[PDB]
């Protein structure tokens, strides 16, 4: 055990959710994260199939976690007297899609797409292992730059996935439905289907469609740059202000505007410049 198996490289990133450092893993020098999480700042716990009380996102983190790379996976965690401090996994070289998307614009349609996809195959991943992210954005996807292939991270606002409705809400407001906005009340999947819209129209437009509160709740879309009839479509039904016009993830996987998507390895040869 103990603080011996990993070296701290430089931090990555901070916040009121804490610090993330770089760091190799001793025992055979493979690339992870370090996150050092605050007890003072965690609002939401869990408590694990071993029954133990750990940070929702440690919960959260387990049930993710396998096979299948379009999330980042927890590789291991350790408890301290006043944080707990977990380690995931790091590609290189990798690159946030926030930092992407302020270096090089709007995308291209056909790698919004590439990445629109992953995105959705991550969130679906989620959604199977009774998880619900709450958070999705630029800024919790992960690029690898060189396999092409996104990974969603940050599960600390996620919750266990349910069919009820959920009056609360730790994450980002931009990204937020109108039902939150005015109710304080909705229910994930669509939820989750109107910050795709966002996300989508973000990808496509080099930034977020709605800034203010009114704007949100009046759900009318302005596109600043040239984008395909098709692909406005899917943002503005992703967008629907009643949750119940929104579509479903198969029903965003059968649009028009995602078939004949590229794979990740010629996304990273054709666009990242592998
Ligand atoms: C997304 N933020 C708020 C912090 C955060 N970063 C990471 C995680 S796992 C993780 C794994 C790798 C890397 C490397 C990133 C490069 C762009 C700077 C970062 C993270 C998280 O769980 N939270």
């Amino acid at each position: 055990p103990l603080e011996s198996q990993y070296q701290v490289g430089p931090l990555l990133g901070s916040g009121g959710f804490g610090s993330v450092y770089s760091g190799i893993r001793v025992s055979d020098n493979l690339p992870v994260a370090i996150k050092h999480v605050e007890k003072d700042r965690i609002s939401d716990w869990g408590e694990l199939p071993n029954g133990t009380r750990v940070p929702m996102e440690v919960v959260l983190l387990k049930k993710v976690s396998s096979g299948f790379s379009g999330v980042i996976r927890l590789l291991d965690w350790f408890e301290r007297p006043d944080s707990f401090v977990l380690i995931l996994e790091r590609p290189e070289p990798v690159q946030d899609l926030f930092d992407f998307i302020t270096e090089r614009g709007a995308l291209q349609e056909e790698l919004a797409r590439s990445f629109f996809w992953q995105v959705l195959e991550a969130v679906r991943h989620c959604h199977n292992c009774g998880v619900l992210h709450r958070d999705i954005k630029d800024e919790n996807i992960l690029i690898d730059l060189n396999r092409g292939e996104l990974k969603l991270i940050d599960f600390g606002s996620g919750a266990l996935l349910k069919d009820t409705v959920y009056t609360d809400f730790d994450g980002t407001r931009v990204y937020s439905p109108p039902e939150w906005i005015r109710y304080h009340r909705y229910h994930g999947r669509s939820a989750a289907v109107w910050s795709l819209g966002i996300l989508l129209y973000d990808m496509v437009c080099g930034d977020i469609p709605f800034e203010h509160d009114e704007e949100i709740i009046r759900g009318q879309v302005f596109f600043r740059q040239r984008v395909s009839s098709e692909c406005q479509h899917l943002i503005r039904w992703c967008l629907a202000l009643r949750p119940s016009d929104r579509p479903t993830f198969e029903e965003i996987q059968n649009h028009p505007w995602m078939q004949d998507v590229l794979l990740p390895q010629e996304t990273a040869e054709i666009h990242l410049h592998s």
